[PDB]
């Protein structure tokens, strides 16, 4: 999420 | 974000 600031699938 | 946890476009 959040421009990759939260690590996350996608 | 996160499927709707955080309101966002989409």
């Amino acid at each position: 999420a959040f421009g990759x600031v939260f690590p996350q699938a996608g």
